[PDB]
């Protein structure tokens, strides 16, 4: 349903458009890309926090679990990003540009999982 769905979509969109800009773009333009995805992530997390109290208390812990995973993913992304910033040598750059993409997408997939967890909790209200 919308609020949460809309912000999950915004995060996926952000991941797609950061992934599009990786290949062409230098390093000097890698933190900004990740910064944007991170800001899109924070908005989604705050949106889920606002939705938690209206869901059965027995679903909280799991929702939190899905929330923490995304933070871990963002950490893994920034981690790969550091490597692509430092090593501009082509062979190393192509490799780390690739690991950033893969890590960014892992985030989009867990964002979707968080969504599935919210819907599951909403259905528990039946």
């Amino acid at each position: 349903n919308d609020k949460v769905y809309e912000n999950v979509t915004g995060l996926v969109k952000a991941v797609i458009e950061m992934s599009s800009k990786i290949q062409p773009a230098p390093p000097e333009e890698y933190v900004p890309m990740v910064k944007e995805v991170g800001l899109a992530l924070r908005t989604l997390l705050a949106t889920v926090d606002e939705t938690i109290p209206a869901l059965p208390a027995s679903t909280h812990r799991e929702i939190e679990m899905a929330q923490k995973l995304l933070n871990s993913d963002l950490g893994e992304l920034i981690s790969k990003m550091k490597l692509a910033q430092q090593y501009v040598m082509t062979s190393l750059q192509q490799e780390y540009k690739k690991q950033m993409l893969t890590a960014a997408h892992a985030l989009a997939v867990d964002a979707k999982n968080l969504l599935d967890v919210i819907d599951q909790a909403r259905l528990k209200m039946l």
